């Protein structure tokens, strides 16, 4: 009888599925936890175009793989006590057409044992940190990976130090520090565990998708450094950015937090209502919470120049220099520029036209835009002191110019004629050369 | 001043008895402990006829002690903190006609000088978890054995492992293992501690007395093992069958709580409504929950024959065989049969006339019965490859009737005109013989 | 060194090197979590297994089989004789499905090999669930179909001269309709009193497929147990099989004893 199976369990942890008549007793009611994790079941059934197969990990009284597999999920429930294992299959017994298996197994195990496409959806509710406390920090960050590499997604709460108890000590700092080696994560939601005070933060996992509730697709590479509060997903016609607001440890100060924000958010405003006479990259989504930020747009075409230098890649100065310079004469037309034109937010297609691929740094509003011009000639420098005739004539024509007259248009203009302009070494100069090479230098 | 005594406790665990201006402040209201107790005393005083002598062992504030002593109690209370001591000393004095002492003390030297008969009931709620962390399982064992050898009830609260504080860690595996060495226990209910979800089972145990609701009465000794999950305790007239579906660690498999679970239900429903033809023992008592279930029966004169068996003691094989075959052609005429008829089932007394004892193999409907007509066979054979003429020419003459006519009406039949019947070993025979003692290897 | 890889889906060992540190060689293995990479036949996989319903593999892939016969294995695992059965049943197998008898649909072939470490055979992939899985997954089945189906298949290998030693439901497969075939070739044999004992487990497993045989499977087997030992065998089984219902009653007869020996044969 379900009475006694209810009775011999050590702990009533969860909800018996069905049976309100426990749910007094039971320490979480699971109904937060469930209808955040129905939602997600939802959004990858919707993705996939089916029914998911679902590992539910240290399953406990079976709740969530009962109440999945309610909605038409194929479920297999783990936990590592008889008592717990034995009250799920009585409970399955009560809902026949259920697909619902469980078995008696250490997580540990079972992970090890799983063969990729076999579960589209794990869970992984506060029972990690019991795998933590007996067999640390680094063998549970190899377990969730492998489970990431083998689902489409997981979700996981995860216990935390605040936690009042002592198994707290052995938690790692930060939560995160058990998923950040994993390619795709999100907070979805924080839970009262009735325990204290301190809630778990539930997270959605992948290595394998773009899991975002408005854009839902597989990725085939992913990077962190550019050229790490960053990350690059990169699908057939797509790239993700997806920014981090808030991150573990000392990462971010506030100041870089905000500046994070200040840029994704700037981009967006940008890309969602370009200028005319300025070809932007397209927005296919795009999104802002409290601890992160997202923009998926179109991909395109080619190398990031910094890569090309890096990698001694043949380039041709002058197409990239005059594609660029075309591209920022037409912005400024329009009263916009971009505060840091660097080799590493620019990319070269295979004609050697460039295009600013970062627009975090566009500004409406400034005596102006004179700085960005001169670092404008870093830039020009680094690219290649190092300046050759004619490049070194369109520099110092520009020097010899009323500042008030600097801007792109003009710097285009005699980049355009830099053919034409009179011999700088012809000249006692000298000075524009050396205080870009400090420059350059600084 | 109580005001200022109640200030100084390090705690205020317990509600302040006629002082509910601290009831927001108490920990543990108490309320809920104290009607289940208060329904305990009520039993005990009325099987006893009187008002009893309680212990309450780790008495805090002296609410159990109090409130008992309201109802006519003679109480002492032991605590080894001084500034509970004190205010139970100054609630005692604001109700003068109380007999109530309270002494300051520890556990383990007031058990180890208890007197048999000084107190009819102790309590022990939610101390002796203390008492395991600091001395160890072994040694609270013996003591609250000691406990039940010199009351005649004693209910306890104790504390279990799935708490999730770090003394949790020292705790037994399950409760239990501090009182299964005691005779009789019983779990009587569940409380919140408010310090978390995970709540405390309260257990009534005893080593004089059986304590049912319905049924309350000495007994003068118990068994386990029959010839661990059932217990048979002797009284004057009486045995009580005590069935335990739950059990701690691994001990009964699902299935087998069930089989339990299903045994004594099915003993119940045939020794209530028995069949005519059939003297079945009286029943007094009976219950079942989800725990547990017991059976209280009219004790019969005899032996159990298994017992019999293995000490060697002489039997008449044919008068037990005979008596047994006449009630079991009797049960088959009412359409009941025995699903295991075998020595440990069945009870001999002084004239060798034999019965059964378990009815929890008793069934009512189906080629049958024809497998347990062969079983009947082996237990013969047991009873004694073996078999003498005439039981062999007996066994012979079954073997060699069609099998739709196997039943125990013919089985006795043919086995009260054994005498009579032609030599098996006249015959080719040979098989019905080696068929049985592989049979009754097997 | 195979205690680093035997968790890895697919592995070999492809050859062994001088060092030139020692006289001890260095195996090396190609392991794949993905693919089955035999030189012969190279194809992605879905899913695998090892314990059949560890010596032997399976990969399926989408309309194929691979078994994978490890013949030297680690530690203890395999005695001498061990070895040499999975030697044995996989190249039994494979002689049998390359030419298989007239009048018996075999699972066609699709690759195979062996050496001194393993062998493997790459089959069709047939429809259906293992036996021995529906029944303790309780799965619902047909048990006339079931043992018409695989009696019929039996009687006919007979009629060419084959038999197979190990009729365990394990070894038989059920598809959507309920039919049922052998799926391992490895106890298949030619020659030979006999085939008198097949028979006799063919029982057990007739019992444990459910002591527990209602009319007319009782019966059936009863017509059985009347018959002259030389003439049991697999074209009597399937006749009798088949007219099972005409039979007569077993419980009107004496009997008794064929039930009881299969019962304590079921046991052992
Ligand atoms: C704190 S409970 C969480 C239960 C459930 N996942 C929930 O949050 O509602 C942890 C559960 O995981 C199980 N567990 C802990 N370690 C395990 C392991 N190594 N393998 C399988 N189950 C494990 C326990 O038996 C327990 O049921
Ligand atoms: C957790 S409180 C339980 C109080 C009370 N029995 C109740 O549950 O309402 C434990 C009490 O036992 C007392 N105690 C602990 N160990 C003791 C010992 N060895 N001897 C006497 N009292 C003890 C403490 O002073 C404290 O008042
Ligand atoms: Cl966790
Ligand atoms: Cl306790």
């Amino acid at each position: 009888d379900l009475n006694t199976l209810v009775s011999e369990l050590p702990e009533i942890y969860q909800t018996i599925f069905g049976h309100p008549e426990w749910d007094g007793d039971a320490a979480r009611d699971c109904n937060q936890r469930l209808d955040l994790i129905t939602e997600q079941y939802d959004n990858l059934s919707r993705a996939l175009g089916r029914p998911l197969n679902v590992l539910d990990l240290g399953c406990a009284q079976g709740f969530f793989s009962l109440s999945l597999a309610s909605k038409g999920a194929t479920i297999v429930g783990i936990d590592f006590q008889q008592e717990n294992i034995n009250v799920c299959r009585a409970l399955a017994e009560e809902n026949p057409d259920f697909a619902a298996e469980f078995r008696v197994g250490r997580i540990e195990e079972v992970i090890a044992a799983l063969e990729e496409g076999e579960f589209d959806l794990a869970i992984g509710l506060s029972v990690f940190h019991h795998i933590v406390h007996l067999h640390g920090i680094d063998e549970v960050k190899r377990l969730l990976s492998r489970l990431a590499d083998v689902t489409q997604a997981v979700i996981l709460e995860l216990a935390v130090k605040e936690e009042p108890f002592y198994w707290g000590v052995s938690q790692p700092d930060d939560p995160r520090e058990l998923i950040e080696q994993c390619a795709f994560y999100r907070l979805i939601g924080e839970f009262d565990t009735h325990l204290s005070p301190v809630p778990r933060p539930m997270y959605l996992v992948s290595n394998h998708r773009v899991l975002i509730n408005d854009f839902n697709q597989p990725f085939q590479h992913w990077q962190n450094q550019p050229y790490r509060s960053r990350r690059y997903f990169f699908g057939e016609d797509y790239v993700c950015k997806f920014f981090y607001y808030d991150m573990p440890h000392g990462i971010l100060t506030a100041e870089e937090s905000q500046r994070n924000k200040y840029e994704l958010h700037n981009e967006i405003k940008f890309l969602t209502q370009p200028p005319a006479g300025f070809d932007a990259p397209a927005v296919l989504a795009h999104g802002e919470n409290a601890q992160s930020g997202w923009l998926v747009m179109e991909k395109l075409p080619g190398r990031l120049l910094s890569d090309m230098l890096a990698a001694g890649e043949e380039i041709d100065r002058e197409k990239i220099l005059g594609s660029l310079l075309r591209s920022l004469a037409a912005l400024e037309k329009q009263g916009f520029w971009h505060d840091d034109v660097r080799p590493w937010n620019v990319m070269v297609d295979a004609r050697q036209h460039a295009r600013l691929i970062d627009f975090g740094s566009i500004v409406t509003t400034p005596s102006w835009p004179t700085n960005l011009v001169q670092s404008f000639f870093v830039f020009v420098n680094e690219l290649f002191f190092n300046l050759p005739q004619p490049w070194s004539n369109w520099l110092y024509a520009v020097w010899q110019e009323p500042v008030e007259r600097w801007n792109f248009v003009l710097l285009l203009a005699l980049f355009e004629k830099k053919a034409k302009l009179p011999s700088a070494e012809q000249q006692r100069g000298a000075t524009e050369q050396w205080i870009i090479a400090q420059e350059t230098v600084l």
